[PDB]
């Protein structure tokens, strides 16, 4: 019955909304635009200007900015998770298993959401660093956010609204193929009743999108690619930059 299936929809919206305090309809208002203008970070002035405003090398600091975003991020999802139905009645390995794969392929679905084809909102959307100014930063930093931004572009033309993010980020957390699932049955029966939430909602809410439904889901594909590629980068500091901490909450994610 659809009606199970809307209820469902709107139950996971509500969630999201309460989890995620910068939305993409907020960050849509703010990358398009006068209360809410955000300062723009394109250079190093810029930067240490936007710093005094807004609020150890320039790239190693935004690094380790980024790196407490992601903590915050993983925070916010993990809430999330909470509210799906069912997800806290699974095993609990399995809850944390989850999690340690669901958390990177959410942080950048929902990452698209704060980014244009020219940068990306910052400190929940009080700033704006231009993706040139990223890609200026020194190797091996330069490279961490193209990627995003390539995902971004072309998950962006799909012009998802927050109450089809909410369904979809669902979606990828109960994901049965996850490697060390100890019960894999209970996970994809939940899953499947996200997929036929996800089908309604994407079938009422853009009616002439063709396949959109497809369409999103083989963008779950890119996405793997991109955690592929970051945990490789991750690697090159650990040895580059053998100083430099990462937390212990993303360590454990990427072990
Ligand atoms: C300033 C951090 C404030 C944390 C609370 C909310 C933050 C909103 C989201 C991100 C804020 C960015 C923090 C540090 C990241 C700077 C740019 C890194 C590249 C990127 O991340 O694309
Ligand atoms: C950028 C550099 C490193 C990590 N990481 O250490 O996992 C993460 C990120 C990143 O993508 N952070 C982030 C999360 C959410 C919003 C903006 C940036």
């Amino acid at each position: 019955e659809s009606a199970d299936l809307r209820a469902l929809a709107k139950h996971l919206y509500d969630s999201y909304i309460k989890s995620f305090p910068l939305t993409k309809a907020k960050a849509r208002a703010i990358l398009t635009g006068t209360d809410k203008s955000p300062f723009v970070i394109y250079d190093m002035n810029s930067l240490m200007m936007g710093e005094d405003k807004i609020k150890k090398e320039v790239a190693i600091r935004i690094f380790q900015g980024c790196q407490f975003r992601s903590v915050e991020a993983v925070q916010e999802i993990t809430e999330y998770a909470k509210s799906i139905p069912g997800f806290v009645n699974l095993d609990l390995n399995d809850q944390v298993t989850l999690l340690k794969y669901g958390v990177h392929e959410i942080i950048y679905t929902m990452l698209a959401s704060l980014m244009n084809k020219d940068g990306v909102l910052i400190s929940e959307g009080q700033g704006f660093m231009t993706r040139e100014f990223l890609k200026s930063l020194r190797k091996p930093f330069g490279d961490f956010m193209e990627p995003k931004f390539e995902f971004a572009v072309k998950f962006n033309a799909l012009e998802l609204d927050d109450s089809d993010l909410a369904i979809f980020i669902a979606v990828i957390i109960l994901s049965g193929d996850r490697p060390g699932l100890l019960n894999v049955k209970p996970i994809e029966d939940i899953q499947d009743n996200l997929l036929q939430a996800l089908e309604l909602q994407l079938k009422l809410n853009h009616p002439e999108s063709s396949q959109l439904f497809a369409k999103l889901l083989q963008k779950m594909t890119d996405l793997r690619q991109i955690v592929t590629e970051h945990v490789q980068l991750l690697q090159v500091i650990k040895k580059t930059e053998t100083d430099m901490s990462l937390h212990p909450l993303l360590q454990e994610i990427y072990k």
